[PDB]
């Protein structure tokens, strides 16, 4: 079986853990438990191909680290997550994309742009804004909610398809 090393990045509080736990456990976590570094595993069938997803869930609030660069470098593909109700998180996406391109030593890294918390009424970032950004990067955009489960499977599955397209 083919294995894919996925990493979930994005600012603090955006729902990185909630998305992963939703994928793995079919459970919504309402509590905020800040992450340092957690790893998960799941077998799935995508486009009729079985695979083993290893998912690295990261800290949103983390300064410079060689250790961070180290675990990031193992990544084949990256979910770049912002919250649609959090404008700074969305502006932060640049930082993450630059960080990824640095550590991977490449301009062509499988990535998906994920706009989470779409269930909240507090939208500050428009879809068109996120679509325009993704397009500029040449990557997909998916809207998600870790609460309703909208787009969750699709975010990860799409990342895998992006990985496949790359190789
Ligand atoms: N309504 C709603 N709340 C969400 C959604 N995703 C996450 N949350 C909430 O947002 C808070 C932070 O989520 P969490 O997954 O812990 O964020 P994180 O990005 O992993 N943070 P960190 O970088 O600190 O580990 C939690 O209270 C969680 O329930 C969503 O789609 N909808
Ligand atoms: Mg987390």
């Amino acid at each position: 079986m083919t294995e894919y090393k996925l990493v979930v990045v994005g600012a603090g509080g955006v729902g990185k853990s909630a998305l992963t736990i939703q994928l793995i456990q079919n459970h919504f976590v309402d509590e905020y438990d800040p992450t340092i570094e957690d790893s998960y595993r799941k077998q799935v069938v995508i486009d009729g191909e079985t695979c083993l997803l290893d998912i690295l869930d990261t800290a949103g609030h983390e300064e410079y680290s060689a250790m961070r660069d180290q675990y990031m470098r193992t990544g084949e593909g990256f979910l770049c997550v912002f919250a649609i109700n959090n404008t700074k998180s969305f502006e932060d996406i640049h930082h993450y994309r630059e960080q990824i391109k640095r550590v991977k030593d490449s301009e062509d890294v499988p990535m998906v742009l994920v706009g989470n918390k779409c269930d909240l009424p507090s939208r500050t970032v428009d879809t068109k804004q996120a679509q325009d950004l993704a397009r500029s990067y040449g990557i997909p955009f998916i809207e998600t909610s870790a609460k309703t489960r909208q787009g969750v499977d699709d975010a990860f599955y799409t990342l895998v398809r992006e990985i496949r397209k790359h190789k």
